[PDB]
């Protein structure tokens, strides 16, 4: 309690001594409340005019148009302490999993240089505004790095002064850049050195890319076993227990010297004890604390979510196989059986999973998994939209399974080669591309964001008739040489000025380990679509009058956007499609 957080709290009080007050009408039950002070402030979604002018049929589709308009009663909840048998299963599995992840990797500190190049290339690091304007400016200024040193030496001393969360089923906890640096220094290696790559972690998909996920699910399908299970957790981040935070901290056991002390401090002082500042309109700043739940940087969060999810799912698999009888208490022979299971088949059981943070797909040994619920419920990883003790409903076809907001189709090319392609409801794809984040976008910057969406569609969703046509139209409407941009940046092979047919060949043929025949594709017409009926099932407007007028008159929409942007060098990509090829 207050010895670890007091200094952070004491320091905040003094900068707002002309406001402090212990309010007695504070809404917090599960968050420890400390005091309040005076403020007054709020970022809504803006429409991308280049994308919207080139997708006119969707102007009358509510699922698209509503996306551009616009629970914290889940953050103020508590999770019970697991039983002793559950805690033992988790500690033993966590110990074994950090060992496996560490067999071919070396933990190491990330550097001011690595951090500097990150901010100078626009990764969403979740910092705040204040003494410097942007993150770009603070990084080129030794004043900052002296503040970072003060905090750093404080951490080595086992104390914290300035590592405070700012709160804003989504809730994102910004820290000042300096705090983000010390987190990145201690734990950035997990992401930077690909600890959750498939090659290293066997369940993981970190860095795989949306063009590999479908092939990965198909490889899991090839295993002998039961249905494929894809149970979502109800508010994963709010269900992370202090016991989970302590099993995650065991990664420091693989570390040494300075690194071990810096990493232990981030875990102790910022994760297992948190200080948070929240806005309350009643507008005061509430300074609140708690020990449990997830509040890290979004990238360390991804890695620790993958870790703890892998652990939970192996334990659920153990329960389905009857490795242990009861979560109440693990016998001594049951611990030995859990350890022997992990040594004998642990790696085979990891390869039956695809896990991305809180998202998973498991192909267990058989369907006893469906009703193995006691450990999963007692760890607090309660399934979304199903009664606590109702058995999971599995999928019989890998092309039906949901994963990372997608499903995957098997698509046979005119030459017999097999593509496994990602897909989702087309209203979701068009609706997202019509949205921009932030203020002060020039027309040029708005056009270059539209071009990023268009190139993503050409690479990933080429098999959707409407998206190949709209992607070609947007690339025709934006100057040929203008570089695709994004303000928050899986692999992103569409972020290039190289010709998209050449990128398609590299991604889908040359570098695709599931394609034996490396014969390049010579034109877009060699690259197939979904069946017309499947395309309509996944949201295509093919067959509608509005869509036929749009397609036929597309050069008029292209010329409207060219006229707005002005006298520039443009390319006509529309003859890359059969129907416009004369
Ligand atoms: C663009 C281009 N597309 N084509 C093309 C592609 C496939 C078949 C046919 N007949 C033509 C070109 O010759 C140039
Ligand atoms: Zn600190
Ligand atoms: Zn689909």
């Amino acid at each position: 309690n207050l010895d670890i957080i007091g200094k952070r709290i004491e320091k905040i009080k003094q900068e707002h001594e002309t406001s402090w007050h212990y309010d007695q009408d504070h809404p917090y039950k599960t968050w420890a409340y400390h005091g309040s002070y005076e403020t007054k402030q709020t970022a809504s979604s803006m429409v991308n005019g280049v994308v919207r002018l080139l997708t006119k049929p969707w102007d009358i589709i509510p699922m698209v148009t509503q996306m551009a308009m616009t629970f914290k009663e889940k953050v103020d909840t508590r999770t019970q302490e697991p039983k002793e048998g559950t805690k033992k299963l988790m500690k033993i599995t966590a110990e074994w999993l950090w060992k496996e992840l560490g067999k071919k990797k070396t933990p190491r500190m990330c550097t001011r240089e690595e951090f500097t190049r990150k901010v100078r290339s626009n990764a969403a690091l979740g910092a705040i505004f204040n003494k410097w304007k942007s993150a770009r400016e603070a990084v080129e200024d030794s004043g900052f790095w002296e503040l970072v040193d003060k905090e750093r030496n404080l951490h080595l001393e086992g104390k914290c002064e300035t590592c405070v969360y700012n709160m804003m089923s989504r809730a994102i906890w910004y820290m000042w850049l300096g705090a983000r640096f010390l987190e990145f220094e201690a734990l950035g290696f997990l992401n930077e050195d690909h600890w959750f790559s498939r090659e290293n972690s066997l369940s993981g998909v970190e860095g795989e890319g949306l063009h590999k996920l479908g092939y990965i699910l198909r490889d899991v399908s090839k295993k002998e076993g039961g249905a494929m299970y894809a149970d979502d957790t109800a508010g994963w981040d709010t269900r992370i227990t202090l016991e989970d935070l302590k099993n995650e901290e065991m990664v420091t056991n693989h570390m040494e010297g300075e690194h071990k002390k810096l990493a232990e401090a981030i875990f102790k002082l910022t994760y297992q004890n948190k200080v948070v500042r929240v806005q309350r309109p009643t507008t005061v700043m509430d300074i609140i604390s708690r020990r449990d739940q997830r509040g890290s940087g979004q990238v360390v969060t991804y890695g620790l979510n993958t870790f703890t999810n892998m652990e939970a799912q192996l334990i659920r698999q153990m329960e389905g196989e009857g490795v242990f009888k009861s979560i109440q208490h693990l016998t001594v022979t049951e611990e030995i059986a859990v350890k022997n299971w992990l040594v004998r088949v642990g790696r085979e059981r990891l390869s039956r999973m695809a896990i991305s943070g809180d998202d998973c797909v498991v192909k267990p040994l058989d369907d006893r998994f469906a009703s193995a619920l006691t450990a999963l419920n007692d760890m607090g990883k309660v399934r979304k939209d199903i009664q606590q003790w109702e058995p999971s409903r599995g999928w019989n076809d890998w092309t039906q399974v949901p994963f990372c907001s997608h499903h995957f189709h098997e698509l046979i090319m005119k030459d017999g080669r097999v593509l496994v392609v990602p897909c989702r409801n087309q209203d979701e794809l068009i609706g997202r591309a019509r949205i921009s984040q932030g203020a002060g976008w020039s027309l040029r910057e708005t056009a270059c964001l539209g071009k990023s969406y268009a190139q993503m569609w050409s690479l990933m969703y080429f098999h959707r008739r409407d998206l190949r046509l709209a992607a070609n139209a947007i690339c025709s409407a934006v100057p040929s040489h203008w570089v695709p941009t994004s303000r928050t940046t899986a692999t992103h092979e569409w972020m290039t000025t190289e010709d998209m047919l050449t990128v398609w060949n590299r991604v889908w043929i040359q570098e695709n380990p599931w394609m034996e025949d490396k014969t390049p594709v010579e034109s877009w017409e060699e690259i197939p679509y979904l069946g017309k009926r499947e395309d309509q099932w996944c949201g295509s407007l093919i067959g509608l009058t509005s869509r036929a007028t749009w397609a036929k008159n597309i050069q008029t929409a292209i010329n409207q956007v060219r006229s707005l942007i002005g006298n520039e060098e443009y390319t006509d990509y529309m003859p890359s499609m059969k129907r416009f090829r004369r």
